[PDB]
Formats: structure tokens, sequence, C-alpha cells
């Protein structure tokens, strides 16, 4: 089998990216979050808090005639941004792009932090990292890809983020249209739970490559691109007037900037990113200042390659039994 499902940014910024998945018979259609990140799938329910909902799709599922309460289960996850979420679980069908699992752990929230409140367009996270990162307790769960591996056609799932775009997430297989020149793959470690992987180096601009390891994960679920501090300082000292600012929190930059490309290596390959895509915007509405989209990872504790570097690439997840990480230019 397999499955393809069109994935938007939430907003102008691309903050982060939903995909429509239908959940429960008959289906309801919720759009989720997928995060490579985490292992959770969880969903804005008729169980959350009420005054904890406005404006998400929530799941019913008194209403779904092949829900099941996984009794005893509950869960209980937090976010690099300090964004949690908890309840208990049913099982459930679960499609996304035609691709469908049966009794899929579908986690119901009970409770969701702020965060998560204010954002209308996100119905829940559907996580995609390894299935030992799952809360669920006291019986682990298994992500969707785990459940619908092995009736897959290939083990795989591809993520192709669009900038300012509409962008895909394929299951099952690769597109050979949707990338340009070959894929690069690159060994991953799963000892984090994480995609866990090295990139080769860095460019800033049209500068020399710099060769170094910087070890790091794939990460659909987080919007920026968090490196080694010697890194950052490396790129922002090409653009004139930034500067990183404690009272807002990370690298910002004059709006009037034109930024320089960024470059990250596979193996012997480079992905480029695009100026543009490192521009995340006024600090606050109508700000001359405005937000850098790569970051330092100092204090975080580990490097994220988030959506500002996997948008410029199509990347493949390679859940064969030794997992790997494939990176193509596009």
């Amino acid at each position: 089998s397999t499955g393809s499902a069109t994935t938007t940014p939430i907003d102008s910024l691309d903050d982060a990216y939903i995909t429509p998945v239908q959940i429960g018979t008959p289906a309801q259609t919720l759009n989720l979050d997928f995060d490579t990140g985490s292992s959770d799938l969880w969903v804005f329910s008729s169980e959350t808090t009420a005054s904890e909902v406005d404006g998400q799709t929530i799941y019913t599922p008194s209403k779904s005639t092949t829900a099941k309460l996984l009794s005893g289960a509950t869960w209980s996850i937090s976010y690099g941004d300090g964004s949690s979420s908890s309840g208990d679980v049913y099982t459930d069908t679960v499609s996304v792009g035609g691709l469908t699992v049966t009794g899929q752990a579908v986690e119901s929230a009970k409770k969701v932090s702020s965060s998560f409140t204010e954002d209308s367009t996100i119905d829940g996270l559907l996580g995609l990292a390894f299935s030992t990162l799952n809360t669920v307790s006291p019986t682990q769960q298994k992500t969707f890809f785990d459940n619908a591996k092995a009736s897959l056609d290939s083990p795989v799932f591809t993520a192709d983020l669009g900038y300012h775009a509409p962008g895909t997430y394929n299951f099952g297989f690769i597109d050979t249209t949707a990338y340009t020149g070959s894929i690069t793959y690159t060994a991953v470690s799963t000892k984090q739970g994480f995609w866990e992987w090295t990139s080769t180096g860095y460019a800033v601009g049209s500068g020399t490559f710099k060769s170094t390891s910087i070890d790091g994960i794939a990460d659909t679920g987080t919007t920026l691109l968090y490196l080694p501090a010697t890194v950052v300082s490396a790129y922002w000292a090409q653009v004139s007037g930034a500067k990183s600012s404690s009272s807002v929190g990370g690298y910002v930059f004059p709006c009037s900037a034109t930024l320089p490309s960024f470059t990250f290596g596979v193996g012997s390959a480079r992905i480029v990113i695009p100026g543009d895509y490192i521009d995340f915007g006024p600090i606050s509405t109508g700000s001359s200042s405005c937000f850098g989209g790569i970051q330092s990872s100092a204090g975080i504790g580990i490097n994220i390659f988030g959506d500002v570097a996997l948008k410029a690439a199509f990347v493949v997840f390679n859940g064969a039994t030794t997992p790997t990480l494939g990176f193509a230019s596009k």
C-alpha cells in the first residue's frame, strides 16, 4: 500500500504545516501537525476541557463505530517550547492520504496548554519519530508509520515541505518526479528516539564550505534551524545590523536586509537554503526588526534541522531495519 497527502502551511510564515487525517467511522477529518520529532498521535477531542478549545476541530470517539477505549492507558507530553498536553487513549481507524491503519492509538486530549488552545489551525499532532518515544502508559503505543510499515510497498515516508506553499507527505514510495539529481543517504542513530544524523558541514552565502560534523535531528515539527552557536554566529555576522537579542529570544536582523543563503552538507552533497527561507518577519506587528530562521541550539541540548532546512530538500525517512535519511535538492 501507499499514501499521499498534501501538507499546508498554517500561516504566511510557515510556522507549522497541517495535513488532513481521517479518524474513525464515519471519517472525522482533523488537520494534524506531522512531527518527525515526537511519537504520539494526539487530538483535540470531545474530552478536551471546554475552555481550552478555541476553534479546533475535535475528534468525538462516541460518534465512531470503530473507536474503542484503550482501558487504563494515559499519556502526557511536553514539547520544546514548553507546551504540553495529556489525556486518555482510544484505538480507531486512521487514514492518511488513502493509507489506512486499523487499531491505531489515538490519544484524546483532556488538557492542552495555552499555546495549543491559541492556535486554532492545529487539531493535534501525528508523531513520526521512533515509537520508543511514545508516552502512553502503562503500555507504550506505536506510531502511525510503525503500524503501517509492514503493509507499505517500501518502508519509507517522505517529507516535501513547501516554502510559503503546500507540499506533500508520501508513505510507502519515493516520488522520483519530486526532486532533482540524486538522493544522498546518510546514517541514522535511533539511540535518542529521533531521526538523528550527522551533517558534514556548512557554508554561508557564497562562502567556502566548512567541513565539520554537526549531529542533529530531522524534525518536521520544529519551525526553525537550530545549530551550534559558532555556526549561527558565522551566519549572522554576514548580515549588517544582525544581533542576538535576549529580550526577543534569538537573533534578529533589520527587515531591510537581504539575507544570504545557508548551505548544509549531507555526505558529499549540499543542500542550499535560500536566504528568503530564513526570514520570519517582524518581531511584532509593524516592527522593523525581523526574526531570524537560524538560531542557536545552545541550551536545547540538540541541534535541530527543522522546517527551515527540510523545506529546502526532498527528505526520505527510511524505516528499513537499519534506518537512514535521504536528502535531495528539488
